[PDB]
């Protein structure tokens, strides 16, 4: 028997506290099928079908005069959709071009699908910028102007739930540029951007991209753009928060998603295959976090990164995530596999203390017993839930 001349991962399980290997054993419990599980008995795990593209949109929305176009913004579109009432799956195609404003997705019967028809996904450009930080009547005015959201406007509770408030700051939950709670959203071949970008300095300033509450989301071929919390999953309902007896699942597929601090964040379980990972310091030069799960201590899986690409510019100070400690039910987890981290990294640190609560990182080693096998509880409360497999690249060593 020949050797295979292929080049093994260094990563060698347990690990080390500060960067925690899985056990091949252990990683069979972390695949696409686990974090799609189905909570009723009798049920087989989500295995969706790829995005089918129908030969006519229902909605096509591009520039005025445009043949064929129904729209001239994407949240009148979707509200065309929306007021149908309808079970069936709606396609909204998006013509090339720069569209600025927020897109509320509501929850409804059906599913929503909105793809652009560029030859890239940079060629359909979603975009706002908005920034937590700002006072509510600053993100009125700049979420809606001339009666975008009105009450019997769908996305009315959507848009309520943030103008309503009186605090001196909107907060990250209001942020989104596209914020969807459907169920079944599918989205294609676009370009989605925070623009709030280098405008503002290196504090606090989360600034969403996308945030998706719905289950069955699939995400493919998208370029999610921002700088803090880019991409920010919740299992909110109507209430808009984060709740304890929702898990949502999410697939990210052959996509881009570029930020600086905590560019993936929240709760839900989201599979990212074949997706490359970007983080940029023209905003900070001090501090970045890929992942910042903010899953529930009681729920074994949050984030999986898979066959996915990592890449960091400064000179070793990029972290790969961080809990976000967000309540004290919350033990964030991710696992990130058979993916290449390539330089910019923090090899001997790669995860960061948690955000919020400063609880310092703590990763399992575990123990071994009879004959030698590697024996640790990976949902234990007493320690993070961040782990890595198979990784390659130097960016793993």
């Amino acid at each position: 028997y020949f050797q295979s001349m292929q080049r093994p991962s260094d990563q060698t399980a347990p690990g080390t506290s500060s960067r925690p290997i899985l056990s091949a054993k252990e990683a069979q419990n972390f695949d696409a099928q686990h974090y799609f599980a189905s909570l009723t008995p009798g049920a087989a795990a989500w295995n969706p079908s790829p995005i089918t593209l129908p030969a006519q949109p229902d909605f096509v929305v591009g520039p005025a005069g445009t043949q064929g176009v129904t729209h001239t913004t994407i949240q009148a579109a979707v509200d065309a959709a929306i007021i149908k009432r309808t079970n069936k799956r709606q396609y909204i195609a998006v013509m090339p071009g720069e569209y600025q404003g927020t897109v509320y997705v509501p929850a409804a019967p059906g599913g929503i699908t909105l793809y652009g028809t560029g030859e890239k996904p940079i060629d359909v450009k979603i975009g706002l910028s908005l920034d937590g930080g700002m006072s509510p009547a600053d993100w009125r005015h700049d979420v809606n102007p001339r009666g975008k959201y009105m009450p019997g406007k769908p996305a009315w509770y959507m848009y309520d739930s943030c103008q309503s408030k009186r605090s001196d700051s909107i907060g990250v939950l209001c942020s989104a540029v596209f914020w969807s709670q459907n169920n079944g959203l599918q989205l294609q071949n676009l370009t989605i951007e925070n623009t709030l970008g280098d405008s503002v300095d290196a504090g606090n300033h989360p600034a969403v991209a996308l945030r998706t509450d719905g289950d069955q989301v699939q995400i493919n071929n998208v370029n999610i753009l921002g700088r803090q919390n880019t991409f920010f999953v919740t299992n909110s309902g109507v209430q808009n928060r984060l709740e304890t007896n929702r898990q949502p699942r999410t697939l990210v597929t052959n996509s881009y998603i570029e930020g600086d601090v905590d560019i993936v964040s929240g709760r839900g379980a989201v599979v990212f295959d074949n997706t490359e990972f970007r983080v940029v310091n023209s905003r900070t030069q001090q501090e970045a976090y890929v992942f910042a799960p903010a899953t529930l201590s009681n729920i074994y899986y949050g984030f999986l990164a898979v066959n996915s690409r990592f890449n960091a510019f400064g000179d070793g100070v990029a972290q790969l995530g961080r809990s976000l400690d967000v309540d004290a039910n919350t033990n964030g987890q991710v696992v990130i596999r058979d993916s290449a981290i390539n330089e910019g990294f923090n090899t001997a640190k790669p995860w960061a203390d948690a955000v919020i609560s400063n609880r310092p990182f703590a990763g399992n080693t575990g123990s071994v017993d009879d004959n030698d096998e590697i024996q640790r509880n990976l949902n234990d409360t007493n320690y993070n839930r961040m782990w890595e497999y198979n990784n390659r690249g130097v960016g793993s060593k």
